[PDB]
This record gives C-alpha cells, structure tokens and sequence, in this order.
DNA sequence: CATTAGA
DNA sequence: TCTAATG
C-alpha cells in the first residue's frame, strides 16, 4: 500500500504505456500481474533480485525495479513521458469516444492537438464529434447540488410519462458522494422483467421525454435498453449556464432491479466484502441475481428479492445504507 | 463483460 | 460479421 507503491506505481506507468502507445497486449499485461503481485508482498523490495523471487517477476523486470530501486527514476519512464507522439496518444484518448487504436489512427496522420481535432471535425463520427464539443463540460466534475436537480427533473418525467416506472440514480451520488462524473439512472418497470418479451419503447418513451423538455440534449447512443447521452440544466435567469454532463439511462427487468441496484452503488469494494460474504452464508451474488450455492461445487437457483433489504437479509447481514456502503 | 456503433 | 469504446 505504500511499501511497494513506487514500485507498483512504476510498473502500472510502464504496463499502461505498452497497451496504450504500442500494441503490446502482452507485456502489457505482464508488467500488471508484477504490478500486482509485488503489491501483496509485505516487504520493502530491496532489490532486483528479492522481487525476481516473486511470480510474474522477470528478469526483464527485475532488472526494472535495480535502476528505479538505485537511481530515484528511470530512464524510459523518463524517455515515455517527454515523446510527443506517446504523449499525443495520451491526451487525444481523452475525447469522449477516443479509444487507442483510434488515438493512434490519428496521431499518424498527424492530428495530435485539440485543434487538429477541430479542423479534422470530419475524421470524427458522431460520438467523437460530441466528445470534441463538449471536452471542457465532460472532463469537469458534477456537484451534488447540481446532482439534486438533476436527479429532481428525471423522476418527475419518468413519473409523468407512465407512472408503473421506478427509477434509481445509483453510483457515488447515490452512496453521499460530494460529486459525481455522470449521472447513472437505473430503470425499470413491471411490465418488464427476465421472461417477458422487451418493451423497447419502455425504453424510447422516456428519452423522448427528457428529451421533450430539454435535459437530453444530446444523444451517444441509443439501444433498446442502453441509452448513453449529454444533460444539461435550464439556464435559470441567464447569467449562468450549466456544463453538459454525461447521463447514462438503462432498462432492468423489473425481476433484476435490486441486485442490479445493489451493485452500481458500490462501492467498488462493498460489492467485493458483500460479494465474499454471501459466499459463505451459502451464496452468489452477481450484478442480477442471488443464487443458493449446493455443496456438489457450484448450483443454480434465483432466489427473489424485492428490496436491497432481501438481498442483505438472504446473506443474513446489517442493511447497510448507501450512505455506509463506502467498504 | 456487455451493449451499441460502424464499416 | 468484427472491432472499438464506454461503463
Ligand atoms: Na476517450
Ligand atoms: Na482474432
């Protein structure tokens, strides 16, 4: 956690470097398992060698760790970090809809700024044309006050629009979070879950009503149970405008919602605990159900839950509050 | 790890 | 169809 950090810290700079500039899946992923692996290890690595004795831990590596663990850096974390190019990959991936292998498309072709983005508007599709526009708005973080008016407006549509629709803004939001990075809504309705055949429109229905009134600005991509979009609060009485923010929406079986639920809030680390424990007090829990475990090695079995209550209870646990799923 | 774009 | 990109 602290004793190995440089270390680790190192080895992530590299492993990310590998996948991200270079194609190299593979060394990339081998500078991670180290990456990992020497993190466990309870001891300050004092050398090359101490660390070789570990599993994932090369020579290649090992040979990492003596220059870092001898002089204060490195030298191709010292060469990585000043190349433009790298560096260009870097920073292009942060446009919304940028992924590497596009970061790199573009950077060969030369487009390497922002600007370069902006001339080349035409090299973008669609969800990168958004991206590029609102790249100040996407990268700034959502205040909770904000996230209090936001979360205000799409229930009363989702209510207006059909009344059997129960919705959920779930993440850090959800959990106390002072801000988030997007807002993430959850949703369902009875009249769909597991076995009945969609209702798309469930779906469709509401986006158009956000829409309708001008939260959803923008659209990312819309499918039949996955919208992803841009919001934005009505300017009150001009003078201040809102940043776009990210709003994600997505149908739920009305038969998952809870489990699903239960799990986009988190944290990351609650899951994990809650997750370990069902495992013993005879469970699985995973991001839709809760299954009874029989002895034979594994077993089936969804058991019904109707609050973040039943689940909690199954695995005989304290009903921890959102508030409180911090770990 | 799954859903959507797009080519 | 595959292949990227997001969460
Ligand atoms: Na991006
Ligand atoms: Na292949």
């Amino acid at each position: 956690e602290t004793l190995n950090g440089g270390i680790t810290d190192m080895l992530t700079e590299l492993a990310n470097f590998e996948k991200n500039v270079s194609q190299a899946i593979h060394k990339y992923n081998a500078y991670r398992k180290a990456a990992s692996v020497i993190a466990k290890y309870p001891h300050k690595i004092k050398s090359g060698a101490e660390a070789k004795k570990l599993p994932g831990v090369g020579t290649k590596i090992a040979e990492k760790i003596d220059e870092f663990l001898a002089t204060g850096k490195l030298r191709k974390l010292e060469k990585i970090r000043q190349d433009d190019t790298s560096s260009s990959i870097n920073f292009l991936t942060r446009v919304s809809g940028i992924g590497p292998s596009a970061a790199r498309k573009f950077v060969d072709e030369g487009i390497k700024t922002l600007e370069d983005l902006r001339k080349n508007e035409d090299k973008l599709n669609h969800h990168q044309r958004i991206g590029l526009k609102y790249f100040g708005d996407f990268e700034k973080r959502i205040p909770r006050e904000e996230m209090l008016q936001m979360q205000d407006i799409v229930l009363n549509e989702v209510k207006k629009v059909d009344s059997e629709y129960i919705a959920t803004v779930c993440g850090s939001f959800r959990r106390g979070a002072e801000s988030s990075g997007d807002m993430d809504v959850l949703l369902t309705h009875p009249s769909f879950t597991s076995e009945s055949t969609k209702q798309p429109k469930l779906l469709h229905q509401v986006v158009e009503q956000l829409q309708k009134v001008h939260f959803i600005t923008d659209t990312l991509s819309k499918g039949e149970t996955k919208f992803m979009g841009v919001c934005q609060l009505p300017s009150k009485n001009d003078e201040k405008e809102y940043p776009h923010r990210r709003i994600d929406i997505r149908l739920i079986p009305k038969d998952q919602y809870y489990c699903g639920v239960l799990y986009f809030t988190g944290s990351d680390i609650f899951n994990k605990n809650m997750r370990a424990h069902a495992l013993e007090k005879g469970f699985t829990i995973n991001e839709y159900t809760i299954r009874p475990l029989g002895v034979t090695g594994v077993a089936g079995e969804p058991l019904p839950v109707d609050s973040e209550k039943d689940i909690f209870d199954y695995i005989q646990w304290k009903y921890r509050e959102p508030k409180d799923r911090s770990e």
